[PDB]
């Protein structure tokens, strides 16, 4: 119900910003500064892709 009819994909590109001040980042090394995530759902999964 949350995507608007007519359509199934829906491509969604969220960034963040990792500081050196937190660490223990998982899947993701504290050197980077910024991270690069385009994520997409469909209605037929329940789980969304990342």
């Amino acid at each position: 119900d949350f995507i608007k009819n007519g359509q199934d994909v829906s491509k969604i590109e969220i960034t963040l910003k990792n500081s050196p001040n937190v660490t223990d980042i998982e899947y993701i090394d504290a050197r980077d500064e910024t991270i690069k995530i385009t994520r997409i759902i469909t209605r037929s999964k329940r789980r969304s892709d990342y």
